[PDB]
């Protein structure tokens, strides 16, 4: 135990997630992200299926872990006095779905399709393991630049998955969907497609749709760009006022936008130069 096991490189990024810096494990060179959580700054605590008090955010990584890739892997963790040190799984090389969409503006509709794809089977995924991830948004997204995929990150803002209403939040605004914003209760299915509604836009068209509470309140869709038809169809259905008129994740993936999908391999290949 503790850190001659790892040796630290640059800092990747920090915010409202604390401090990630760049790793490699010794004993085989695999590359790693290290990520430092405060114990101040953690507002949802629970207890390892076996005992202790841990951040939620470990226990939700614990239940997401598997052999599927599409999903960031937690690979070990320590508890220090004040803080908890997670290590987490790199790929490499990588970048963030923020600063490609930020160096490429909007994608191509094949290429938003293939990372949208990615992104319902890795939301699929969470449901699944009881997690509900709260905080789907571009920053929160992973590529592989090699192999084409894409990998769900910081679970945060997570929280168990649940059948009743949820009266907390702490993920992004912009992201929430209208009954966040006016009643502050949501249940996790459908705020879920909202913000998933709110990412296609946003590979789309290369920006969020609304940046204010008066727009998300309202939901009327502008589009800025060139945007067929069927994907224009797609985006303002999970974008629908009310929670129910949403698709679930099987009409999601169901409607005619989202058919003959690339692969991630073919993905890279065209579109990220491989
Ligand atoms: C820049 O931040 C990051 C870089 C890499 Br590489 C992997 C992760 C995982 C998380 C997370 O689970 O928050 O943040 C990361």
């Amino acid at each position: 135990p503790l850190e001659s096991q790892y040796q630290v490189g640059p800092l990747l990024g920090s915010g409202g997630f604390g401090s990630v810096y760049s790793g490699i494990r010794v004993s085989d060179n695999l590359p790693v992200a290290i990520k430092h959580v405060e114990k101040d700054r953690i507002s949802d605590w629970g207890e390892l299926p076996n005992g202790t008090r841990v951040p939620m955010e470990v226990v939700l990584l614990k239940k997401v872990s598997s052999g599927f890739s599409g999903v960031i892997r937690l690979l070990d963790w320590f508890e220090r006095p004040d803080s908890f040190v997670l290590i987490l799984e790199r790929p490499e090389p990588v970048q963030d779905l923020f600063d490609f969409i930020t160096e490429r503006g909007a994608l191509q509709e094949e290429l938003a399709r293939s990372f949208f794809w990615q992104v319902l089977e890795a939301v699929r995924h969470c449901h699944n393991c009881g997690v509900l991830h709260r905080d789907i948004k571009d920053e929160n997204i992973l590529i592989d630049l090699n192999r084409g995929e894409l990998k769900l990150i910081d679970f945060g803002s997570g929280a168990l998955l649940k059948d009743t209403v949820y009266t907390d939040f702490d993920g992004t605004r912009v992201y929430s969907p209208p009954e966040w914003i006016r009643y502050h209760r949501y249940h996790g299915r459908s705020a879920a497609v909202w913000s998933l509604g709110i990412l296609l836009y946003d590979m789309v068209c290369g920006d969020i749709p609304f940046e204010h509470d008066e727009e998300i309140i309202r939901g009327q869709v502008f589009f800025r760009q060139r945007v067929s038809s069927e994907c224009q169809h797609l985006i303002r259905w999970c974008l629908a006022l009310r929670p129910s008129d949403r698709p679930t994740f099987e009409e999601i993936q169901n409607h005619p936008w989202m058919q003959d999908v690339l692969l991630p391999q073919e993905t890279a290949e065209i579109h990220l130069h491989s």
